[PDB]
């Protein structure tokens, strides 16, 4: 979570797509979906990022529809965005024990208990938080079985990016749970 603002320069693909869905939250505009293999993935936009500006227009107070309209009508060559890095999210570093455990229970990607005397406990992992990413890989929409597989196959240092559930449930409202699994970029970034 790069406590800071940054400029991205996007370029619409063959089909005039950038691969992004935006959502209005508390009079800001936030990244609800990044489509795999899109312009938005390659320049490195992440779920929960805030869009402060689009081509130097301020996004404050915009509807989701207006944000989408503005993107749909840009001189597609070059869209500049101003991004605040995942402002609703925090990152927690934990170490698996001898038995490969970090020490919580989750359900539908949401943490529901902290196991006594674990790395999760010692690092103050919270319940009622949705898992957004593991070691920088977006996991939103994946089955619980697959978030488990990612944790098991991770090395012994585990980084998880979490969000309060209330804020999570507000951002994903009005997107069917099939589209989250289907189309949310779950890939390791390319260099």
């Amino acid at each position: 979570i790069k406590q800071g603002i940054r400029e991205v320069i996007l370029c619409k693909d063959q089909d005039g797509k950038i691969g992004l869905r935006l959502k209005s939250i508390d009079n800001g505009i936030f990244v609800q979906l990044v489509q795999a293999n899109s312009p938005a993935s390659l320049v490195g936009l992440r779920f929960g990022d805030q869009v402060l500006q689009i081509n130097g227009e301020n996004c404050a107070g915009w509807s989701s529809d207006k944000a989408h309209k503005v993107l749909k009508q840009a001189f597609g060559e070059k869209i500049t965005m101003t991004i605040r890095d995942r402002p609703f999210e925090r990152t927690i570093t934990m170490h698996k024990d001898s038995t490969g455990h970090v020490g919580f229970i989750f359900k539908n990607g949401k943490i529901t208990s902290i196991v006594k005397d674990s790395s999760a406990a010692r690092n103050g992992l919270l319940t009622e938080h949705n898992i957004c990413e593991i070691n920088g890989q977006n996991v939103i929409g994946l089955k619980d079985s697959q978030i488990a597989d990612i944790l098991s196959t991770s090395g012994t240092v585990v980084t998880i990016t979490i969000m309060p559930a209330f804020i999570f449930e507000h951002i994903i409202k009005r997107m069917a749970p099939s589209i989250m699994k289907s189309l949310m970029d779950h890939t390791i970034p390319e260099v």
